[PDB]
Formats: C-alpha cells, sequence, structure tokens
C-alpha cells in the first residue's frame, strides 16, 4: 500500500508498491516493471525521492 508516482516519456504516473516486480539500481535511479494489469509496465524514479518502502524492494532485491 505504498504508492510510488513517477515520470513517464514526460507523462505522470502512479504504481503502487505491490504491483511492482523488478527493482533496479541504475547510478542515482531506481528502475522498476510493474504489473498494469494484464500487461507490464516499466518506470524509474531517483533514489532520493524513492518511498522507504521501494528502497527496501531493492535491498532484499539485492539480497
Amino acid at each position: 500500500m505504498v504508492k510510488v508516482k513517477f515520470k513517464y516519456k514526460g507523462e505522470e504516473k502512479e504504481v503502487d508498491t505491490s504491483k511492482i516486480k523488478k527493482v533496479w539500481r541504475v547510478g542515482k535511479m531506481v528502475s522498476f516493471t510493474y504489473d498494469d494489469n494484464g500487461k507490464t509496465g516499466r518506470g524509474a524514479v531517483s533514489e532520493k525521492d524513492a518511498p522507504k518502502e521501494l528502497l527496501d524492494m531493492l535491498a532484499r532485491a539485492e539480497r
């Protein structure tokens, strides 16, 4: 129930933490995939603007 607000190609978008599948660390940024209903979608936020739950998911994915 944590919401990640991200800009994709100049369009403001929002995806809940529960919908996110893959999270990666790319430089200063957190790039990710989520499940927009049947399809998969992609987005990214900077690590500075990221909510705590997203960053915890990132750390989990780095084991």
